[PDB]
């Protein structure tokens, strides 16, 4: 077979150091290529571009692939996934001149010097290699300026030293078209998705980057991609930034804005908006807030409101060089059923809420442009905004640095003129100013605030009740090894019931399952789901058991079941029958497997139903602890000479681990105050 | 080759297509023959411009095959293979078999109904949830049979403007006529005709109206299609005899049905040896071909990733060498499989075989009084077509959990050739007030559809408890509608429930008509416990006789978890 | 960076909110223009939503300034109680006017509760 050119051709993916001087390559790539950990590499891309880096090693990197941030992927004019030619530069040399202007659309709005605020920065000994034509950004101010390299003295290319002159000649270049500014929505530019982007990317990879492959194909490419997630997540940003990731066209639709247009006026738009996508495609059509547009379930009504889903109907089964669709919403349930039917909006994606990594990951990208004093923890910041979503941590950025604006600034009074660079430049947000944006709270966001870390409580622990791994070979095979169920024909463990006592670690035990497995969990309530409305909590059930599918393997662990289903003799309602019947068909709905554990007091309280074989067919007793468990207990939660644990552990006898919990937590809290430990088994 | 099966591709078809099609097959060809070949995910057709030995002649290894470079244009009476046949439709087999000959006539032979004075059916109703393969059949029966068709989609007609909307349904009605003999295929019909309850609307109204209208309007023929969900969706009125007085119920594929459907949308790629289709077909339980389909489509999609698209030679004119030597390979279809969606409330495996407890040691004989009950309705329902006498019209079964009630039911259903419809009493009682009722409805309604058969109520008391324990107006509106459908009947359905015992069940499901009969049926001595555990262990030491005679009152489940749990501890 | 561009105004009837509202704008020498409610809801269909646009218009024209709209759930309730394809057009027609703002003009609103 003829087999491919030369091995000095990589992929462009992503970077990993934001800095626009460097590309990573993973070593033995450098060796194959025999380059250095310094060496200034050239980077050849598209339309006979060149750039000149700096390459350093990437263990994360793969040997066909080139990490490299936006600003040289832009000077090459190459997308990710495109393929660039490196080569080695060792006959670079120290630069004599520099002449370099800004961007027009990056520097309106301010007036200083930009070399003193931007430049001299910039460069100050770095020794960054610069090619000719190449644009780079550099941020501060809380704003980016784009540079354009004008010329440089040893042309085409040179570093620029702490001798290099550096002229800057007062006039503003307009940008070129084809000059994508750096200043646009980008992948960089989302924090917290992952898994989802990994998705959506793919899905539009064929299709928007090699529409070709469909003119001589016949197979069909995804149609319409749907996104769930409360508001502020960030799918209107995905949208935007795949799209201009991938070159492709983008119009973006709004319901409220369409629904705003007089009868038939508004529906010639939604078709004038698609007719437009199509001429300008490859393209991305993301309509906005889609249920504002189609609801019709049960909540539809106007002989106008139909009219128009229907017309979106119509203008998506109309699709088929490729423009795929994108939607929001928060949730299925609010769209109308008829926008599934495959041909329409046959994918979905579930971007929920970031997790720990995730806030500061988004709290990162939002405070790139601004001067953070030293003091400012992030991660701080990150772990204390539990239910936040990125709307919730931009907000809260922006607050902290207009608050520190108003404080340093502010009362030394240079406002209200024309803002000057220096100024803007010096000023600090500090993490006093974050404390400050923090002080109010919002987002009561029904879910916790942290991304999967450990857990640690009980491992190894004393004499009597030793470790019995039931459950834990029981999600051995469905959780860990997937592929197994997928070519066999035998039924794993469906359902495992968790008969105890209250404060038996029932939760704690389900939770530390799944963590430890690298499974995702999903925790519903029994008090929570009742609380809610009639059938809008059996609308919640269903809604839980989906995400869990979507992201399985995974563990939806029931906490209080026989709230929810106590049918034996206790059960009087047309909704809780109605709750018992939907928790009984979800059940048997299964079959990644997802495995579905359920916790109460005993067998008596939950419903006979629920036993029957292909629902909860497992059962694991829990009881209380004893001397030695106690001691393992106030251990774990007296973690963060004369205390003597073997002694409080003797006299405790008939305690749990919330005993001890709150035995540690009350002692060390009257250690604040003023022993400690004695005073609050007193009260 | 054919201008319109090559576009999209640039590379040498001759090695691609013709050198593999022909390659020592000795395939004999006559000219003027147009002749299909599958590959790089599509298929090319080709017309034989003239052979050597004139007019036939067989390609053998000498032959030569010149293909002169220009691809000519298609011919109006050479319908390309590329159309919707009966053969891209799978799982439906009997449903294709109705349609078929309600079709036959009317559509092929007109002058009959010229010179006839009887009535053909004039609309024919598809029920099945989406992605079934209802428009699929519709366009197929039309292009199958010559004739012309004509498709109108709900959304499509009730986005138009009011009255605009109407133009249209009488302009399309109009036009099939033109050209009839003609198939009018109306797609989410629901979209148009809902009134039941949820009608409401000065044009909404005048909408439904029109297509009543239009449908009376009927009578070369020109027959109706249209397809929804069920029966609940469409207004009554569209049932009215001469409108949509034919249905037909496409249900979701069986085991063999998607193993089926899976073949047609594999056809045109390279599949690699490691495929294993009945595997995927397997474990694909509640799918439609719609998702058999996207199956496919991802699968396919995420070998083109890897493959062809690391090594990039995509975004220029996709080369038809590049896109045949890709194959799908079974660790793409794993990745397809990977995420899941359906979650169809039924079983994912067709009439298939059993096992469990036929000849088994001594104590508890074989006593068929349900073999015998159920032999002469199911087996021979021509038999009560010509007789007056009343079979059984339905067996209860007495017996605590884990008696295989279920287990029996099924099995007799399989044995018999007899259709199955599962319904459970905690599965009908979680639904809404009186969706519940509707579901009843339905599920009877199917059975009777594909009768002879045996609909088998699982937890019969959760239902109806009248006796004392019943109270609230959705409950006893629930056992009300369960002797309305019990009295019902009258090919033979009969109805099998299962209880704990007498005193569970309501006094009402007793009276004569409905459940007359009843059988109890306990637990398993030493002998059945042996019996028990050989089948669920089925797939030298190991004395399954030691561990029989030490489970004393076990039972089938509890001998089941007893191997199932042994063999997972010798993993 | 970006400044609040909406402020929402909570409490009972007479508590102050329109005063409020007008103080911050004229103590700020901030271009002051009323959107009432009742009043926007009571021009014939259409008419409505072209005065909503021409306010709007019009306090950017003055920027910097303050758009007070007085009872807005009057025309802003779409919860379960909204129900008009008119009803329904005004309301996005303030969605979307919203959404199109960003000398800076804040939009002030006041109603009884969430
Ligand atoms: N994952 C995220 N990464 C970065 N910013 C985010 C993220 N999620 C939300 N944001 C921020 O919040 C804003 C959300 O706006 P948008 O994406 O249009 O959400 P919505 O349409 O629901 O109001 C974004 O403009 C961005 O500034
Ligand atoms: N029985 C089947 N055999 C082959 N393909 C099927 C079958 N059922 C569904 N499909 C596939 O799924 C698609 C279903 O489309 P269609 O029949 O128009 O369904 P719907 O109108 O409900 O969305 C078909 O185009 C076909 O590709
Ligand atoms: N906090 C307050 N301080 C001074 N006057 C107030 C205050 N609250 C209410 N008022 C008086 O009551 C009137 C309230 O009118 P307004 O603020 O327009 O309330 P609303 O729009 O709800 O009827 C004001 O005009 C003012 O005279």
């Amino acid at each position: 077979l003829k087999q491919k050119n030369r091995p000095n051709r990589l992929i462009v993916d992503e970077a990993i150091n934001e800095d626009n001087s460097v590309v990573s390559l993973s070593q033995p790539k450098m060796d194959e290529l025999q380059l250095f950990r310094g060496d200034t590499v050239l980077l050849k891309g598209k339309k006979r571009r060149e750039a000149v880096c700096i390459v350093l090693s990437d263990d994360t990197c793969s040997d066909e692939k080139i990490r490299m941030n936006r600003v040289v992927r832009n000077n090459l004019r190459v997308r990710l996934g495109d393929v660039i030619s490196i080569q080695p530069c060792p006959d670079v040399k120290y630069g004599k001149r520099i002449h370099v202007l800004p961007i027009d659309d990056t520097v309106e709005g301010i007036t200083g010097n930009l070399f003193e605020v931007y430049l001299k920065p910039y460069f100050l000994e770095a020794y960054r290699p610069i090619r000719k034509g190449d644009i780079f950004l550099v941020r501060g101010g809380m704003r980016a300026v784009e540079f354009k390299v004008v010329e440089t003295d040893p042309s085409p290319y040179c570093i620029v030293a702490p001798d290099t002159v550096i002229h800057c000649e007062g006039e503003p270049i307009k940008r070129e078209d084809e000059e994508e500014s750096l200043n646009e929505v980008g992948y960089d530019d989302v924090g917290g998705c992952r898994k989802q982007l990994a998705q959506i990317k793919e899905m539009v990879e064929l299709p928007l980057r090699h529409p070709a492959l469909f003119k001589a194909i016949g197979v069909k490419p995804p149609r319409g991609i749907l996104l769930y997630g409360p508001p502020g997540t960030g799918k209107t940003l995905i949208a935007r930034a795949v799209a201009n990731e991938t070159g492709a066209f983008f119009f973006l639709i709004n319901g409220p804005e369409i629904m705003s247009k007089l009868a038939g006026e508004s529906e010639s738009n939604l078709r004038k908006a698609f007719e437009e996508a199509e001429k300008n495609a490859p393209a991305i059509i993301f309509i906005d807030e889609l249920d504002a547009i189609a609801p019709k379930r049960e909540k539809t009504h106007g002989e106008v409101e139909r009219r128009i889903v229907s017309q979106l109907l119509t203008l998506m089964d109309g699709l088929k060089a490729h423009v795929i669709v994108m939607a929001a919403t928060n949730r299925p349930n609010s769209i109308d059923p008829a926008l599934r039917r495959f041909g329409r909006f046959d994918r979905e994606v579930d971007i929920g809420i970031p997790d720990a990594t995730g806030r500061l990951e988004i709290l990162q990208i939002h405070t790139k442009n601004m001067k953070l004093a030293d003091d400012v923890d992030l991660e701080q910041v990150a772990n204390e905004t539990h239910g936040h979503v990125g709307a919730d941590l931009a907000a809260l950025c922006s607050e902290a640095a207009l608050q520190a604006i108003r404080k340093k600034m502010d009362l030394i009074d240079l406002e209200d003129e024309t803002i000057d660079a220096e100024v803007m430049n010096s000023l600090a947000v500090t993490m006093d100013d974050f404390r400050w944006a923090l002080s109010q709270s919002n987002p009561s966001a029904l879910r916790e605030t942290v991304v999967e870390v450990p857990q640690v409580t009980w491992e190894d622990i004393g004499g009597l009740e030793d470790v019995k791994r039931e459950l834990q070979e029981l999600v051995q095979y469905p959780v860990e090894h997937p592929d197994k169920f997928l070519k066999f024909g035998m039924t794993p463990s469906k359902g495992v019931l968790f008969y105890g006592p209250p404060g038996c670690g029932k939760t704690l035990l389900a939770k530390a399952i799944a963590n430890e497995c690298q499974a995702n969990f999903i925790s519903i309530k029994g008090p929570e789901l009742l609380t809610m409305w009639f059938g809008e909590s059996e609308a919640n059930v269903r809604e839980i058991f989906d995400k869990a599918r979507q992201a399985a393997p995974c563990v939806l662990f029931f906490d209080e079941l026989d709230s929810i289903a106590k049918a034996r003799g206790g059960n009087i309602g047309d909704g809780g029958g109605a709750a018992d019947r939907v928790i009984n068909q979800i059940l048997t709905e299964m079959d990644n497997v997802f495995i579905i554990g359920a916790t109460n007091r005993p067998d008596i309280i939950d419903p006979a139903i629920l036993r029957p074989g292909r629902l909860d067919q497992l059962i694991y007793i829990p009881l209380p602890d004893e001397k030695s468990r106690v001691a393992i207990l106030k251990a774990n939660l007296r973690k963060s000479d004369v205390d003597l644990e073997f002694l409080a552990k003797m006299t405790n006898g008939f305690s749990g681990a919330d005993l001890t919990e709150i035995c540690q937590r009350a002692c060390k809290l009257a250690i604040r105050e003023s022993p400690v430990p004695e005073i609050r088994r007193d009260h």
